[PDB]
C-alpha cells in the first residue's frame, strides 16, 4: 500500500508547488500518488536535482480518486468509424489525392477517432514512422483502455535495433517529428525545454530523434493538460498555444480584449539550474475552449520553406513548432508573417500551404462562441442523472450522443430530431460547397500540365500558382476542421465561395493563355 | 478550500488509528475529509477529550473520491414499487392482517425499495411514529438524492414542541424504538454504546425517547457501514451482530466451523 | 405416393453406388427420390444405358428430409443490396470503368447478393446474354423460392426462335459461354464431360451454343453440390478445382502438404461406354475451404488471348475452363504458366488480366486459415438452441447477422460492437488503399493518350504497359474479393501498396518521356 511522504520536506526546496498545492483543491492529496522521491531526497540540493524522482503520468494515476472521469474519458465510441481514409468517395475530401499531391497525407489521411487511440493512431498510421510501429496484431485495434494503460502494450517496432526514420513498407512516409507528439501525449512534460527549443536540461527537442522519442511515450491525453495535478485548477501545458496567447500577446480571444481579459492566461515557468526551462498557462475559468485549443489548432509541426526564397525551414528553426491562432481569412497573412509554407504542389508547383483540424479558430466570432458557448457544452456536457453526484463526462464525442445534455440542454423550442435536422441543414450546404471547390481546383490543377506542355510563359504559370494558394487555403480549411461548417457556417460559405472563385479565375487564365499558344 | 492537518499530532494519542491508518489503503488520505479537531486538538490530552471534534457522517464525505459507488449506490430503482402493502392479494401476504392479528405490523407492512429511502421510509412508515413523520410533499417520494443528503431536507414533523411517541394519525403506531434506528443509519456510531446498553458516554440507549433520537439522525446506510474508515478494509459496525458472531462464539458461519 | 424401387437390381449393374450408397448414411434412402428409372431398367445393358432415367436436380428432393438446411438456404437476405453496381463512387470501384475498359464487365458487374439467385441473376445481368433473358416482371426479382423452385418459373426469353448470342438492349455484351454456369448450377452434372472436352456422352461442352445451354438450366447451388446424394459425404464436383487440387497434384491447401493431407481430395471417375466421363472429389473431411471454393476462386471461364504471341485462345481450348489456384503474388506465374491474358486495355493497349472473386486463394495463409478456421465457421455456423437438435445454418451470408454464433462463438474477450469494429478497422484501411490504387491507376491510364499523341516511342509505351498488368492485378484482386480484405488483411496491404508503387513509376515514365517530347 502507498505511504504518505512528508510534504513539508519536499516543499523546503519546491516553493512554486507549495504555493499551488496548499491553496487549491488539491492540498490534501499527498506527493506520493504521483511521485517516488526516495532517492532524489536522499540526493538534491537546494538547486540540483541529484537522483531523478519517478513521476507517474499514466491516467490512473488520477483514476484512483476520479474513477467517473477516467471511466468516461476512456470509453471507445465504436460508431466512430476508425482508420477511414479521407480521400474516398464517401469521406470529407473525395478528391483529396489530386488536390494534396506533393504532400506527406497523400500516404494516409484518416478520419479521427476516440481519444483513447491518439498516441498508438499517430505511431501506425502510414505517413508517419515509415510503416515502423504496428498494432501487436489486427485484434488490438478495439482495444482503448489497453492503449491508455500504454502505447507499447498494444504496438511493436519493426527494428527495435535502428533508430532512423525509414520506410518498412512501400507505400508510407516519414512525416512524424518531435513537435507532433505535444498533440498526442505530455509524457515528455519534463523532458522537453518550451517549445523544443535545445536545452542542456532537456532530453528531448525538435532535433531528436524521433524513433527514440516515440519508444519513451506511452499515454494518450494525459488528465493534467487540462488540471495542474498541485492545484487542481484549469491550465493548458502546451508550448504552442503559450506561445500565441501570452508571448505574442494575442490573447486567449484574439477578436475579444474584454473576453480575453475576463477569460485569461497565466504562464508559469519552471526552471532547471535556474535558468527558464518549461512553463504552463494557468486560466482564470475552466474554459475548455482554450483547453481544446491546446491541439484542436492550425498549427505547424514539421519542416517548410520560406515564401520570399524558397530556402528549408528544418526542425531546428522555431518556426517548425508554430500555432498560428488566425482565422481562415488571417491565415496567408499569418503564414507570410513567419514567411512559410508546407509543401510545393506536385503538379501545379505552387506553394501551398497545408492546413490542420482548425477547430478552435473557426469556432471564434460563431453566433454560440459569442454567446459564451464554449467546446464542452457540445461535447463533453454535464451528466444529468435522477439520484445522483454530477460530474462532467470526459467522453469527448459528437453532440448526436447526448442531444438531452447538449444542444437540447439550451434549444428548449426543439426536439431532438429538429436539432439533428439543423445540424444536417448546415453540414450537407457546407459539405456541397467543399465537393464543388474540390471540382473547380481540380479542373484547374489539371489545366497545368496542359499549360506548360503548350508552352504557356514562366509569369502566367506563376500568376496561376498565386491563384493556387488562396483556391487550396478556402478550401482546405474546411476538409481540415472537423464539423462540417457547423462550427461557424458563415465563415465556411463565404471561405469556400473564395475558394471555388480563385479557381475560376485560375481556370480562364490558363484556358486563354492555352488557347493563345494553339492559335 | 480543504487544509490538511498534522495527522502525526493526532497519533500521539489516537494510536489504535494509527496502527489502522498507515497500514491501509487510505494511508494518504488526511483526517481533515472527516473530522474537524481544531478545537479539539487545542485542548486535550491523551488522557482528556477536551472540545469534542466534529466527525463528517454524510455519504459525500466518500463520493468525492469514490463517485462511482456513491452514484450507483443512489440509483432509485423505479421498477421496485414504494409504499405497496404486504397484506394485499397481490403481493407477498394476502391473509397476512388475519395471520398477524394483535401485531403493529398489521398498521402498515410495505414491500422494500431502494436502500436510499430506509431511514425516511423507516420514520414515515404508519407503523413507527404514529404518523408524526410525513414527506413535505406527496412530490419528495421520489427523492433518494435528497433523502441521502438527509432525511430532514424532505421530511417534516407534525409537532417538534413534543417529544413522545404518540398518534397522530388514527390508524398507526408508534413501534419505532431507538434500536430499530441501527439497521437504517449508523450517524449516531460515537453517540451509542454497544448494544444500546446504559453508558456515561452515550447520548442515546435503547431507552432513550426515540422521536429526540430520530431527529439527530439524516443519513441511510453509511458507507463505512462495511468499510472501515481508517483502514479502507472491510468490516461490520453492528453491534447485535458482532454480539452473535463473536461474543456468543457463534462465529460467522454457524453451520460451517472451517469457513 | 413415392413407391421404393429394388436397389439390389440397380446395384447388380452400378457397383460403383453400391459402394458408395450401402456404407454412408443414405443407406436406408431410396433411389426413388431421386431416381425415375421404370424405362431405364427394361431397356439397360450391363455396359449400355438404354432409356436414359429422369433423376432429380430440383433442391426439394432433399428438403423432403432435410427442411431445416434448405429453408435456411433459401432465405434472401434483403439487406444485402440488389442489382447494385461495382463501378458507382459508393460501391466497391468507383474508377472501374476507367481501369475496366476493354472488358465486358463495363457492362455491368453488380455486387453478389443471396444464393438463391445465383442463376436467374447469371441469366439477367447485362454482361452475359445480350439482355435475352429477363425477370417475367419488376416484381420477380424478390422471389428466392421461385428462382430456386426453376429459373424459368420467373424469366423470360426474348427470342425463343433463335440460339445465337445476340444483343437485345444496345448497352449489353454477350459474356456467357457453358463454363460459366458450372459456377451457378450442376443441373448439367450427367450431362457436362470433365472440363467440358468434347465428349460423345455429353450433350453439353465448352464450345456448346450457351442459349440453347441456358434453357436447359433451372436450380441454383443445387444440394448436392457439397454433399454426395449416394453416401450423404463431403464433395466437391466442380471440375475446375478437381483439375487443380488433383490433376495438378497442387493440394487442397497448396501452402501446407500437411494439411493438404489431412483434409484431401480422392477424385471418383465415373464412366459411358467404359470410357471416363465425369468426376466428383470426395473429401476426407466436411470441410467449407475446399467446399466454397468450386467457385470462390480467381478462375478462367472465357476466351481470351496468349501473352507471347497475342493470339486467340478459344473456347475449344482448355485454359477457357481453368481453376489457377494461386494468391495474388503467385498469379502473374500461374498466368504466364498457361500464356493466357484476358484483354487488352482500351485506352492503354495493355494486355491485362481479369480477376474474379478469389476469396479461397485470399484465405490462405492469414491467421484465422492457420488456426484451422473454414468459411463455414463465419459463414455458415451452427445454429445455437436454448431447447433442439442442433444443426448447421445453410444461409450463407455476411457473420454481421450472426456475430454470437459466428465471431463471438470464438472471441469470448469481445462483445458484438468490438468484433463489428475490428472488422471496420480492417475493411475501411483496405477501401483506403483500393481507392488510392484507383486514383494512381487512373492517372497513369490517362497519360496514354497524352504519351501516343506527344510521339513518345512505343518501346516507352511498351514498358509502361508491363507495369499497368502489374498495377492492375495488384488492385482488381481487392475489388474482385469480397471480404474488402478482412479474410488477409496484411496480404491485401501488401498488394494494394505495391498497385500504388506500379502506378506511381509508370506515371513518372510517361510523364518524363512526354515532356522529353515537348522540349
Ligand atoms: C532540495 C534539497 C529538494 C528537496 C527537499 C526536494 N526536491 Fe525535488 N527537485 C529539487 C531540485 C533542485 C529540482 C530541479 C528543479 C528545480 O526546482 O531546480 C527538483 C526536481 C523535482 C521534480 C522534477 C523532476 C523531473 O523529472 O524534472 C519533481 C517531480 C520533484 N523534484 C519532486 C520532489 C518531491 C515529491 C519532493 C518531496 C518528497 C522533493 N522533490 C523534495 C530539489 C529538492
Ligand atoms: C485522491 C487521493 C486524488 C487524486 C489521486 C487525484 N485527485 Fe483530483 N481531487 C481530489 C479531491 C479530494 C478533490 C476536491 C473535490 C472537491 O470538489 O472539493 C479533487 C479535485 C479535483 C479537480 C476539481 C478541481 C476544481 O478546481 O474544482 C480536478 C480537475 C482534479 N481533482 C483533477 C485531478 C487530476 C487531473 C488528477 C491526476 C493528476 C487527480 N485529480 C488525482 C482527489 C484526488
Ligand atoms: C496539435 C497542434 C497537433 C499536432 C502538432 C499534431 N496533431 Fe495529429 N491530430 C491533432 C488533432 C486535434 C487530431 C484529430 C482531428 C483531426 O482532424 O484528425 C489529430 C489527428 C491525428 C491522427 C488521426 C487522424 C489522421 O489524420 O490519420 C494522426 C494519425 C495524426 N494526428 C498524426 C500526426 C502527425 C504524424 C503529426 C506530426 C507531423 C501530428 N499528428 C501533429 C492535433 C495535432
Ligand atoms: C482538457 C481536454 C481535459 C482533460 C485532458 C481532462 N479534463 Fe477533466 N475537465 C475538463 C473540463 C472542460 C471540465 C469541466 C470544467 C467546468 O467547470 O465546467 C473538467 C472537469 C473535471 C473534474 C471536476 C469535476 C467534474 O466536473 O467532473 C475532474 C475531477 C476532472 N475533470 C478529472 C479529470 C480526469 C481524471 C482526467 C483524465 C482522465 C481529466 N479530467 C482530463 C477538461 C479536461
Ligand atoms: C491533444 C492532446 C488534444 C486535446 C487537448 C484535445 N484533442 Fe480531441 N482529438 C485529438 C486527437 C489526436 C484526436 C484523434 C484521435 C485518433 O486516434 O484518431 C481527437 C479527436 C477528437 C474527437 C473525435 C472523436 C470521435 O469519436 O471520432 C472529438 C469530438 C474531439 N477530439 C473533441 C475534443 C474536445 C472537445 C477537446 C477539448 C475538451 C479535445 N478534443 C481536446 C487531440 C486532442
Ligand atoms: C480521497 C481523498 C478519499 C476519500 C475522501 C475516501 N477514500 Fe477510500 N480510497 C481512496 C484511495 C486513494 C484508495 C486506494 C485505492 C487503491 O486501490 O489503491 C481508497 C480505497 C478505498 C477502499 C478499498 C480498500 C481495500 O482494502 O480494498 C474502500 C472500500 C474505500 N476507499 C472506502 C472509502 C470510504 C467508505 C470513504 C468514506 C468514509 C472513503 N473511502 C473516502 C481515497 C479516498
Ligand atoms: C399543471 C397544469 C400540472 C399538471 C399537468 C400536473 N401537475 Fe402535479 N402539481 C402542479 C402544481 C402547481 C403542484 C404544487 C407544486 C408546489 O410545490 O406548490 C403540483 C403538485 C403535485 C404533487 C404533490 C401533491 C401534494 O399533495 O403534495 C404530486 C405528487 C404531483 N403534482 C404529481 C403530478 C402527476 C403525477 C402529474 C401527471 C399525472 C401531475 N402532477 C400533473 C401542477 C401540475
Ligand atoms: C436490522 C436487524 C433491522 C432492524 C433492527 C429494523 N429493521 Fe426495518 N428493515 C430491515 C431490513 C433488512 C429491511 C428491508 C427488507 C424488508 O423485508 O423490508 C427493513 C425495512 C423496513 C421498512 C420498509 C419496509 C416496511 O416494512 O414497511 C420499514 C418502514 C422499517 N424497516 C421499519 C422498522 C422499524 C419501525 C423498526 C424498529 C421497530 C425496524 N425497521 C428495525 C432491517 C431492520
Ligand atoms: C429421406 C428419405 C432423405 C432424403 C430425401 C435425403 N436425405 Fe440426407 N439424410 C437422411 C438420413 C436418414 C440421414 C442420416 C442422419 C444421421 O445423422 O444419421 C441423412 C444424412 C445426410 C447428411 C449428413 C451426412 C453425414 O455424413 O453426416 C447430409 C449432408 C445429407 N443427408 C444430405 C442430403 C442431400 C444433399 C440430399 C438431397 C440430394 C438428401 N440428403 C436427401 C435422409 C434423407
Ligand atoms: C394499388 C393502388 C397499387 C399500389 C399502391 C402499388 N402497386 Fe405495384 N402494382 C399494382 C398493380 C395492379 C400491378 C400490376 C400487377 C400485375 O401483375 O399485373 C403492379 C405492379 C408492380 C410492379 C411490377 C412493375 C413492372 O413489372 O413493370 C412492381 C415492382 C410493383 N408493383 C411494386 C410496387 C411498390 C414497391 C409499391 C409501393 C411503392 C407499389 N407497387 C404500390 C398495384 C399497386
Ligand atoms: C466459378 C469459378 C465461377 C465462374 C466460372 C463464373 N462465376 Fe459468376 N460468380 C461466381 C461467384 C463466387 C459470384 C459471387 C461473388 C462475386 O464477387 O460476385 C459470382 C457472381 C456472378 C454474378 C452476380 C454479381 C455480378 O457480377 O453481377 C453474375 C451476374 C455472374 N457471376 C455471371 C457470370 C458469368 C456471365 C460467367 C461466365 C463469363 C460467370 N459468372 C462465371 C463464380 C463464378
Ligand atoms: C457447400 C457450398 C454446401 C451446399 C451446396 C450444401 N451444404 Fe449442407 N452442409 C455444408 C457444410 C459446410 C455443412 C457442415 C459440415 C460440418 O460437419 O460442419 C453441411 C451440413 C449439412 C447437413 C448435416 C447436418 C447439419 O449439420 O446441418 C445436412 C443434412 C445438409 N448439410 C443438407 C444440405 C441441403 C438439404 C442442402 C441443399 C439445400 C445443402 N446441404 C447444401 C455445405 C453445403
Ligand atoms: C457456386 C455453385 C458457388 C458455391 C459452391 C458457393 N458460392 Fe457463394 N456465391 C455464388 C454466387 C454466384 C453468388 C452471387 C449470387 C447472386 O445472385 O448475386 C454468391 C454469393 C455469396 C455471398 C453473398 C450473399 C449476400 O448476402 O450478398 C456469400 C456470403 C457467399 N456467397 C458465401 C459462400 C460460402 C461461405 C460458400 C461455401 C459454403 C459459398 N458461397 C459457396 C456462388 C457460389
Ligand atoms: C473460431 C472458429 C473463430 C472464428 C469463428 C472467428 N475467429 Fe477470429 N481468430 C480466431 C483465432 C484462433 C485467432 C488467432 C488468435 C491469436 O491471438 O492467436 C483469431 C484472430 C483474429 C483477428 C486477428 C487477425 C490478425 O492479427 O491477423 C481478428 C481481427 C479476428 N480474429 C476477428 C474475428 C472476427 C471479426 C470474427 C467474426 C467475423 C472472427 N474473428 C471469427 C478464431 C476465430
Ligand atoms: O544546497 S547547496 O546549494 O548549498
Ligand atoms: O497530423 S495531425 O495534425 O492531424
Ligand atoms: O449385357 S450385355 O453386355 O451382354
Ligand atoms: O463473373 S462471375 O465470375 O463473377
Ligand atoms: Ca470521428
Ligand atoms: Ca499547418
Ligand atoms: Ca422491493
Ligand atoms: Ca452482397
Ligand atoms: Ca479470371
Ligand atoms: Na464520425
Ligand atoms: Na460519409
Ligand atoms: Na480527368
Ligand atoms: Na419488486
Ligand atoms: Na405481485
Ligand atoms: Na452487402
Ligand atoms: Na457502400
Amino acid at each position: 500500500n502507498l505511504k504518505p511522504v512528508d510534504a513539508m520536506q519536499c516543499f523546503d526546496c519546491h516553493t512554486q508547488i507549495e504555493d499551488m498545492h496548499t491553496v487549491g483543491k488539491h492540498a490534501t492529496v499527498n506527493c506520493v500518488h504521483c511521485h517516488d522521491a526516495t532517492e532524489h531526497v536522499e540526493t538534491a540540493s537546494s538547486r540540483r536535482m541529484g537522483e531523478r524522482p519517478v513521476t507517474r503520468m499514466d491516467l490512473e494515476a488520477c483514476a484512483t480518486c476520479h474513477t467517473a472521469q477516467f471511466n468516461s474519458f476512456v470509453e471507445v465510441r465504436h460508431e466512430s468509424h476508425p482508420r477511414l481514409e479521407k480521400a474516398t468517395p464517401t469521406s470529407r475530401s473525395p478528391m483529396f489525392d489530386k488536390l494534396i499531391a506533393g504532400h506527406g497525407f497523400a500516404f494516409e489521411h484518416a478520419e479521427p477517432r476516440s481519444h483513447a487511440f491518439m498516441l498508438v493512431d499517430h505511431f501506425v498510421v502510414d505517413r508517419a514512422y515509415g510503416g515502423r510501429f504496428q498494432f501487436k496484431n489486427w485484434q488490438k485495434v478495439t482495444d482503448g483502455m489497453g492503449a491508455v494503460r500504454g502505447a507499447w502494450t498494444v504496438l511493436t517496432d519493426a527494428d527495435p535495433e535502428s533508430s532512423d526514420q525509414r520506410r518498412f513498407l512501400s507505400q508510407t512516409a516519414t512525416a512524424a517529428n518531435p513537435v507532433c507528439l505535444n498533440c498526442k501525449t505530455q509524457d515528455h512534460i519534463l523532458d522537453w525545454a518550451y517549445m523544443g527549443d535545445e536545452h542542456e536540461a532537456a532530453k528531448w527537442s525538435r532535433t531528436s530523434e524521433v524513433v527514440e522519442f516515440a519508444r519513451d511515450l506511452n499515454h494518450p491525453l494525459n488528465c493534467f493538460m487540462c488540471h495542474d495535478p498541485h492545484s487542481a485548477g484549469p491550465r493548458v501545458v502546451r508550448d504552442g498555444l503559450i506561445n500565441a496567447v501570452v508571448d505574442r500577446g494575442l490573447g486567449t480571444y484574439p477578436h475579444d480584449p474584454v473576453k480575453s481579459e475576463q477569460q485569461g492566461m497565466t504562464k508559469v515557468t519552471f526552471q532547471r539550474g535556474r535558468e527558464d526551462f518549461r512553463a504552463i498557462g494557468l486560466l482564470d475559468t475552466a474554459d475548455s475552449n482554450v483547453m481544446c485549443a491546446q491541439c484542436h489548432v492550425e498549427y505547424n509541426c514539421n519542416p517548410g520553406y520560406q515564401l520570399s526564397d524558397g530556402s528549408r525551414v528544418g526542425m531546428d528553426d522555431r518556426r517548425a513548432n508554430h500555432f498560428f491562432w488566425a482565422n481562415v481569412f488571417d491565415y496567408k497573412e499569418a503564414a507570410q508573417e513567419i514567411d512559410f509554407f508546407d509543401f510545393r504542389h506536385a503538379t501545379t508547383g505552387a506553394a501551398l500551404p497545408k492546413l490542420q483540424h482548425p477547430e478552435a479558430e473557426t469556432f471564434w466570432g460563431s453566433v454560440h462562441e459569442r454567446n459564451g458557448v464554449a467546446c464542452a457544452d457540445c461535447h463533453m456536457p454535464k451528466v444529468q442523472l435522477e439520484n445522483g453526484k454530477v460530474y462532467t463526462s470526459h467522453s469527448q464525442r459528437t453532440p448526436r450522443d447526448m442531444m438531452g445534455q447538449a444542444c437540447l440542454n439550451c434549444h428548449a423550442e426543439w426536439t431532438e430530431d429538429q436539432a439533428l435536422y439543423a445540424i444536417d441543414y448546415i453540414k450537407n450546404y457546407t459539405h456541397g460547397k467543399i465537393v464543388k471547390s474540390e471540382y473547380w481546383l481540380a479542373k484547374m490543377i489539371d489545366l497545368f500540365p496542359v499549360a506548360k506542355r503548350a508552352g504557356v510563359s514562366e509569369d502566367v504559370l506563376n500568376q496561376a500558382r498565386e491563384l493556387h494558394y488562396d483556391a487550396h487555403l478556402y478550401w482546405e480549411w474546411w476538409t481540415a476542421e472537423n464539423s462540417v461548417g457547423f462550427h461557424n457556417p458563415d465563415q465556411a460559405r463565404e471561405s469556400l465561395m473564395t475558394s471555388i472563385s480563385k479557381s475560376k479565375e485560375a481556370v480562364s487564365l490558363l484556358n486563354d493563355a492555352i488557347d493563345a499558344q494553339v492559335a
